[PDB]
């Protein structure tokens, strides 16, 4: 009669865009007979999330299911805290359609310990088309195609970046402006954290860029959650904003379309290349009654039609490597195809702001270094002495 099971879920998807998205599993579980305790932790990116988290797990508190992005779950897999999803994944034949770079974190010690929901990535430009098309309708390719686009919104008279001042969004800018250097940069400095690359001079033009970027936001940006900067965006208040996919989320969320309302571009200069992040669902150890329901959780998180329905609303690209990219937009459709060639190229490198490049400990000594700078508290020759620094004390 009643539902007789029920998942306890830890999330940070609080945003318009992310909530739709998050009601679509929802309806799905409870099409299952397995209802939903909502345990929402407010705050982008996760941070906030995490920090609730660990509180809970020191009390003997875990949440049955809790979202979970690269480093991280591999920490708590490390502690044995996670379940065994091999029984789902094995049957369900994951190791087939799921990306190498993502079993890197679902998988450890040969065990499925993570249910990967998508792939996001974080080097797009989100532009509105309306404003574009004031500035002469040109797609920016490089930087200075960029700095001349973002010089025309400001004669314009409207904001010509939408950004929201805390660590995790500077560091989501940083990302792809790092990454537009090259991939090979990229993986040097933030993948295989080498000293000489992130103390070289190439490193230095990167801050560089971030002081050009700074001067661009509003006066008001400082605190900023990363939605009400894509709202920005969306309204025409302001030109263009460099975010997640996520955005696209609060973008079709509020009825906007790709190529009429808004243009869906890589950060210039990194085309053919993707800084992925992928959202998971972690089971904790909990009571060996709520098994049954983690477990067709997962199943539920891995079904193709949910990967496609869920990901449509979300603005990333199916974790599934077989799910078509028949009902996603214009945007989604590059996402896809982005991905899969990237993948192919080897181009497709975990986000250092969303906690797929390094563990925790270095991405937070990053972030705090790319903060400063940005803040303009420390000059671009002084953020790279200390981002070596940070780094070498953090591994
Ligand atoms: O909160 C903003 C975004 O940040 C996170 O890193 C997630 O991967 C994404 O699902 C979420 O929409």
């Amino acid at each position: 009669m009643q539902d007789k099971q029920n998942v306890e879920v830890l999330h940070w998807w609080t945003a318009g865009g992310e909530a739709a998205a998050l009601d679509v599993l929802k309806k799905d579980l409870e099409k299952k007979g397995i209802s939903w305790t909502d345990m929402p932790v407010a705050g982008g990116g996760g941070t906030e999330a995490m920090t609730v988290l660990r509180a809970r797990v020191t009390a003997g508190n875990a949440p049955t299911a809790v979202q979970m992005l690269g480093f991280d779950i591999r920490d708590w897999a490390e502690q044995g805290a996670l379940g065994n999803l091999d029984e789902i994944a094995n049957k369900e034949g994951w190791e087939k359609v799921i990306p190498a770079p993502l079993q890197e974190f679902a998988k450890y010690d040969g065990h499925w310990i993570a249910a990967p929901v998508n792939v996001h990535s974080t080097n797009w430009m989100w532009i509105n088309k309306a404003a574009l098309d004031k500035a002469g309708g040109k797609e920016p390719t490089n930087w200075d195609e960029l700095i001349a686009l973002l010089d025309k919104f400001k004669e314009q008279g409207i904001t010509p970046i939408a950004h929201g001042g805390q660590p995790w969004q500077d560091a989501t800018i940083f990302d792809a402006v790092v990454l537009s250097f090259g991939t090979d940069f990229y993986k040097k400095a933030f993948i295989d954290l080498d000293p000489e690359t992130l103390g070289s001079d190439t490193m230095k033009q990167a801050f560089d860029r971030m002081t050009k970027l700074r001067s661009y936001v509003d006066d008001n940006f400082s605190g900023r959650d990363w939605n009400l900067a894509s709202a920005m965006v969306i309204e025409g208040k302001a030109g263009l904003q460099f975010m997640g996919d996520w955005a696209k989320g609060e973008f079709v969320k509020a009825g906007k379309k790709p190529g009429e309302d808004f243009v869906c571009m890589r950060y210039p200069g990194t085309q053919g290349a993707i800084t992925f992040n992928s959202d998971m669902f972690a089971m904790f150890k909990v009571s060996e009654d709520k098994v049954p329901a983690q477990l067709e959780m997962a199943s539920a998180i891995e079904s193709p039609t949910f990967q496609s329905a869920f990901n449509v609303v979300k603005g990333s690209a199916p974790a599934r490597t077989d799910v078509p990219d028949t009902d996603f937009d214009a945007c989604g459709k590059k996402a896809i195809a982005d991905e899969k060639e990237a993948s192919e190229k080897g181009t497709m490198l975990g986000s250092m702001a969303h906690g797929y490049a390094n563990p925790a400990a270095v991405k937070n000594a990053i972030y705090d270094v790319v903060t400063r700078q940005f803040n303009g508290q420390l000059s671009s020759e002084d953020a790279v002495k200390e981002l070596v620094s940070a780094v070498e004390g953090a591994k």
